RNA sequence: AUUGAAAGUUCUGUUUCGAAGAAAACCCGCCUCAG
């Protein structure tokens, strides 16, 4: 199980608009943080035949694991939900096996955007190598899952409705997927929050926790 | 190539006209550079 970390400078912020007034989210789906690693591979092609439909060139990297959390101070406003976080840092931290340590690396470099055209984030610096799996108690800042317990105060914490990959095809509604956000509401930052867990990747102390 | 893809809340307008800080008032009364 390989793992590799990524550190993004924001230009403006990022613009995500809620499923079914346009509302937006927090922080940014898993969905898109595979579809801007795949950008560095599929760049130019904007359908694909996935067998039976076209619904889109990133329905073959579904099962590469991701998780981003900030590292600066933004305010959510609606004038179309948007995240102002200008000049921010993002770090995205990528577990997978799927590929060797130079393809993920080399995919790791090409990310443009998180989100719509608008969004630009450039590149700072990358890291790569093995992760190990544990399950005693950790203490991690990355979003995790509803099912994973939690054993300190229920203090910073918030609900939000993600989807699996099969809404990758157009004409069809992912999977409705209930996840816990460590996130203040106001102004933004990210918080500490210790969970027991089950499985549970050390990518360098922040412990990552997926179930 | 990501609930992503496709879009300007843009066009037209004077804070303008008018109204003397003006009138009265002494620096002035005393002193050899001398043998």
């Amino acid at each position: 199980m390989i793992y590799s970390k990524v550190f993004l400078k924001l230009h403006w912020g990022f613009s995500v608009v809620k499923p079914l007034a346009k509302p937006g989210f927090y922080l940014p789906p898993p969905t898109t943080l595979i579809g801007a690693l795949s950008y560095g591979k599929f760049r130019g092609v904007d359908n694909i035949n996935l067998g039976n439909v076209y619904g889109s060139p990133a329905y073959n990297f579904r099962n590469i694991m991701a998780t981003a959390r900030l590292e600066s101070e933004g305010v959510y406003t609606e004038d179309t939900g948007k995240v102002y976080i200008p000049n921010g840092r993002l770090v995205v931290v990528y577990v997978t096996d799927s590929i060797s340590k130079e393809e993920l690396e080399k995919l790791c470099w090409s990310i443009t955007r998180i989100g719509c055209k608008e969004c630009l984030a450039s590149v700072e610096n990358v890291e790569v190598g093995e992760a190990k799996k544990v399950s005693g108690r950790v203490k991690t800042r990355y979003y995790f899952r509803d099912t994973v317990k939690v054993v300190g105060r229920k203090e910073f914490l918030e609900y939000v409705t993600f989807w699996e990959e099969n809404g990758y095809i157009w004409g069809k509604e992912g999977s409705p997927v209930r996840y816990i956000l460590p996130i203040t509401t106001y102004p933004l930052a990210s918080k500490e929050v210790e969970v027991e867990a089950k499985e549970a990747y050390e990518v360098g102390g922040e412990y990552v926790v997926f179930s």
